[PDB]
């Protein structure tokens, strides 16, 4: 059994105009996490992790997430293949992910040098998951940018306790 808030129609998820894939390269800090499978948990509040976007020759991203767990750095690697329009992506080598039938990425907004919002949607074991990452070039962002991320997360149907801001750490995500 699993109950999920439904994934929003793509109509409610903006696309960043004139997406410069080269300027989106590099390290982003996950300053905000929201989604139908994300839950606030004050026992072990979630530690901040980072995701690095590196373009290849074929303009796909090698996407490496690095995070700190069990006293070690875990490295989660996958490829984002360019999608229907610039700033939109799909997951490469989907068959290597057991249960995974669908994966969409959409860069909602960014200024490239400070902040970014990315929308993800996946269907795994037939369950439709979606999430929104508040990307920060640094570990801290303005309260306006954070409130806008709360604003946008709610516009897609998520309640407050499904919107989390991971606490900054220094292990692994530097550098
Ligand atoms: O909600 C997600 N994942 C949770 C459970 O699958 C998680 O926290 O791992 C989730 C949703 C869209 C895309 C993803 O990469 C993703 O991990
Ligand atoms: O499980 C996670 O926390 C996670 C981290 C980075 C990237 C992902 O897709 C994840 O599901
Ligand atoms: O949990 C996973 O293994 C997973 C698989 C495919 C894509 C993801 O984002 C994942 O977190
Ligand atoms: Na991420």
């Amino acid at each position: 059994t699993s109950d999920l808030i439904p994934a929003p129609p793509l109509s409610k998820v903006p696309l960043q105009q004139n997406f410069q894939d080269n300027q989106f390269q590099g390290k982003w800090y996950v300053v905000g996490l929201a989604g139908n499978a994300i839950l606030r948990e004050d026992k072990d509040p979630q530690k901040m992790y980072a995701t690095i976007y590196e373009l290849k020759e074929d303009k796909s991203y090698n996407v490496t997430s690095v995070l700190f767990r069990k006293k070690k750095c875990d490295y989660w690697i996958r490829t984002f293949v360019p999608g229907s329009q610039p700033g939109e992506f799909t997951l490469g080598n989907i068959k290597s992910y057991p249960g995974l039938t669908s994966y969409l990425v959409r860069v909602v907004s960014t200024n490239y040098n400070q902040h970014a919002m990315v929308f993800f949607k996946k269907v795994s074991q037939n369950r439709e998951y979606f999430k929104i990452t508040l990307y920060g070039r640094t570990k801290e962002l303005t309260s306006e940018l954070k409130e806008n991320f709360i604003r946008f997360s709610k516009s897609l149907g998520l309640p407050e306790n499904h919107i989390v801001f991971p606490v900054p750490i220094d292990q692994c995500i530097d550098g």
